[PDB]
Order: structure tokens, then sequence, then C-alpha cells
């Protein structure tokens, strides 16, 4: 009853017999939700409940960053702003920006927790260099601003008992994309938020980027980035999730199973295989690596903390209503 290294997804709004088989697999350790898994809050809450009934130790995550990346947007879910908005608020009022960032984090996490979800793959720590796929998903250009805005956000997530996951290490702001900058330049700017956050950073997603001047391998498959730099230089002790291995160029010509074993060997504690459960099931049965005691420890600390308010109580909570007003007033 310990988490496995694979995070996959399920078939739809309710669990099928095939989902139950996959969830019960020892190498399964997480479920990532998408828009297709949300009809309404009642259905979503029932799904997460049924997932934990099959596998009590499972980690349930979702991409809730705000702006362009928010899977659940209806039936009462607060539409959250793009993180770039907070960087814009910082430039006009630093202290207010931190205050709002916390309110955004609390709403974000409180609403997910009311529906039985453990965590969100947020914040994005990539610097806003001016990448269309990142775009307004980044907080700011200045790594010191990204750090303190992200720190304030993760604080709000923590108020609801929710962890966090910075991405995409060591920096996606600047076949698989390449980055021909030197280690020093990458460290001095893009990595700085990861280092400065300290214990405020609970997990990392490495980017599917070749940092040519640093290592032949992508960050997610790089022992240099993950072991030497992230765990070694930065002393990071949190969980490392691979970025979606379903990307064509991520496999580098190999199978999903080989890419999964490579990421886990490089330093990943858990691999993501999204939008193809049958392919993820092949990985479950073909994976050579098994969850270690130290990886299990890190995965377990990503679970949500404490009791969550049900939706009917949350929307009338003073703190919740205070966050809403602050968000409405500042943006
Ligand atoms: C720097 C942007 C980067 C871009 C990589 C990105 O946005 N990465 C996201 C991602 N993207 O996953 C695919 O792009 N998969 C795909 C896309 C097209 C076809 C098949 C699979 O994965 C995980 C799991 O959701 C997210 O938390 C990541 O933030």
């Amino acid at each position: 009853t310990t988490p496995g290294p694979v995070m996959l997804d399920v078939v739809g709004t309710t669990l099928s017999r095939d989902d139950a088989r996959r969830l019960a697999h020892p190498n399964t350790g997480g479920v990532i939700l998408f828009a297709r898994h949300f009809q309404n809050r009642a259905q979503l809450t029932a799904l997460t409940d049924s997932i934990r009934a099959v596998r009590e130790d499972i980690l349930i995550a979702v991409d809730h960053e705000g702006g362009r990346v928010q899977r659940f947007r209806t039936d009462g879910f607060t539409v959250l702003p793009a993180m770039r908005r907070l960087g814009e608020l910082w430039d006009r009022d630093v202290l207010l920006a931190t205050k709002v960032a916390t309110a955004v984090g609390y709403i974000l996490a409180a609403e997910l927790r009311a529906c039985g979800i453990d965590m969100s793959f947020t914040p994005v720590l990539d610097l806003d260099y001016g990448s269309k796929v990142i775009g307004d998903r980044a907080f700011h250009r200045d790594p010191r601003v990204v750090t303190l805005l992200a720190k304030s956000l993760n604080h709000g997530l923590s108020l609801a008992g929710m962890a966090n996951c910075g991405k995409h290490f060591p920096g996606h702001g600047f076949a698989l994309p390449t980055d021909d900058r030197t280690l020093d330049a990458i460290l001095e700017q893009d990595v700085a938020p990861y280092d400065w956050l300290g214990l405020s950073l609970a997990a990392v997603i490495p980017a599917h980027v070749i940092y040519t001047q640093v290592d032949k391998r992508p960050a997610g498959f790089s022992r240099v980035w993950l072991q030497d730099i992230l765990r070694g230089k930065l002393g990071f002790t949190g969980a490392i999730f691979s970025d979606d291995l379903s990307m064509e160029a991520a496999r580098e010509g190999g199978t999903l199973t080989q890419a999964a074993d490579a990421a886990l060997a490089a330093g990943c504690d858990m691999v993501l295989v999204c939008n193809q459960p049958d392919a993820a099931e092949v990985v479950l049965n073909g994976l050579k690596a098994r969850a270690s005691a130290e990886s299990v420890r890190r995965i377990k600390r990503m679970r949500a903390r404490g009791k969550a308010l049900k939706w009917d109580k949350l929307i009338a909570q003073p703190e919740y209503l205070q966050a809403q007003a602050l968000l409405s007033s500042a943006l």
C-alpha cells in the first residue's frame, strides 16, 4: 500500500474496471486530472473519493496554475489569473502583491481540496523572457520577484494544507528544445528561485530541454541537473516529478518504458504518463525500477495535510471570502 513511481490518468468522470486495475498496480503512485475528468464538483469529488477507495496511498494532482492553465473553471471554481498578473501587481505595489499572491494560493488549494485533490503542479518558476508556450504563465522577468511571489503563493497553498511543485527546472523560459547557455548563466538567474525558496519549494518538474553546454541529456533524464545540481548543489530534498513523458520528443526514439526507467534512474521520484492509460499500463508492467523507501518518503510528503472543508462550508468561510475580495479588488 505504498505509492509506485508512475503517475497516470483515468478514463473519465467515473472509474472504469480498467482504471481500477491500473490504480491497484504496485507501480502506480499517482493520478493527474485534466479537463475531461471534470463535469461538476459533485462528480469530481466522487471521482477522487473512488480513486482513494482503490488506492488509499495514491497522489492526486492537477495542472491548476491560473490563466491559460486551469483544468476546472466552472460549477463554482474561481477562474484564477495568469501568474504574470501578479508580477504586474508587484511592479506597482510589492507588499500588496505578496498579500494577493497568498490569497490566490489559498483559493486555488482550498477549492481543489474541497474536491479531494492533493496538489497542483504550480508554481511556474520560469523567467518571463518573452516563449509562447510559457508566456503569461511566468510570474516576472526578475528571479528575485519570481521567488517572493511564488513563495507567497506556496504559503497560500500551505494554508489549505497543500504542497507545491516548481517548474520547469532548471529553466524553460529561454526534437527537444535546446539551451546553449553556460551553466553559470543558467544558475545565476533561472535556477536562483529554486535555490532561494528553500523549504518553501516542495517538489520540482524538470524541463524536457537539452542544456547543451551542460549535459547531453534532457534535464528530466540528466544525472547532472537532478543529482549534481538540484539534489547536490541545492540540497533539494523534495519530490521530483518528470514532465509529461507522452511528448513525442521526450522518448528520444525509445519506448515509454525506457524513458520512464531513464528519468527515474537520473533522479526522478515519479514519472508522468498523460493521456494514454494503456501505454502507461505497459510502463507499469515493463518498468525495471521500483519505488524506493526514500522516493516513497518524498511522494508521501506531497499528500495534502489535514481536513479539508467541503464546498458548502468553504464558500461561506471568512478567510475564503477575504481572499476573494482581495483578488477582486487587486485585479
Ligand atoms: C514550459 C512549458 C512546458 C511545455 C513542455 C509545459 O507546459 N509542460 C507541462 C506539460 N505538458 O505536457 C505536454 O505537453 N504533453 C503533450 C503535448 C502534446 C502532445 C502530447 C503530449 O506536462 C505537465 C503535466 O500536465 C505539466 O505540469 C507541465 O507544466
